[PDB]
């Protein structure tokens, strides 16, 4: 399903997404919208390393998620992919968490980098009363 934006900010919020580990509700709010136009049924299919990411926050399958058919595959979330293409976002959420825990934290999402890092995202909440 696709999310109306302060539909998704009170979901997230309610998940405890506002804060987590320094994070704000609007960095995660610009992830998603640059990430899958906030389509929990958006998945992009990597040629090079056959890897694919999956969901509302585009979750690879190399790394955090088991989709049966990526090589080298981590699987640090312990979950199937599919859970991540839930009109239900609570699984997508618990690994989107794990995923932000290693080094690198947010920097993993490349969409977020490219449109959200450094620049002013106070408007994707805004109107929301979150
Ligand atoms: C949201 C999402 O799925 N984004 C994907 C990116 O996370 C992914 O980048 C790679 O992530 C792995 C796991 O964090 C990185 O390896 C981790 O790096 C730390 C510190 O360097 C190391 O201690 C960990 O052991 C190591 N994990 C493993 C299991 O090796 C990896 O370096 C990241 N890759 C890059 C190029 O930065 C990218 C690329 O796979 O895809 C996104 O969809």
């Amino acid at each position: 399903k696709v999310f109306e934006r302060c539909e998704l900010a009170r979901t997230l919020k309610r998940l405890g997404m506002d804060g987590y580990r320094g994070i704000s509700l609007a960095n995660w709010m610009c992830l998603a919208k640059w990430e899958s136009g906030y389509n929990t049924r958006a998945t992009n299919y990597n040629a090079g390393d056959r890897s694919t990411d999956y969901g509302i926050f585009q979750i690879n399958s190399r790394y955090w998620c088991n989709d049966g058919k990526t090589p080298g595959a981590v699987n640090a979330c312990h979950l199937s992919c599919s859970a991540l293409l839930q009109d239900n976002i609570a699984d997508a959420v618990a690994c989107l968490k794990r995923v932000v825990r290693d080094p690198q934290g947010i920097r993993a999402w490349v969409a977020w980098r490219n449109r959200c890092q450094n620049r002013d995202v106070r408007q994707y909440v805004q109107g929301c009363g979150v």
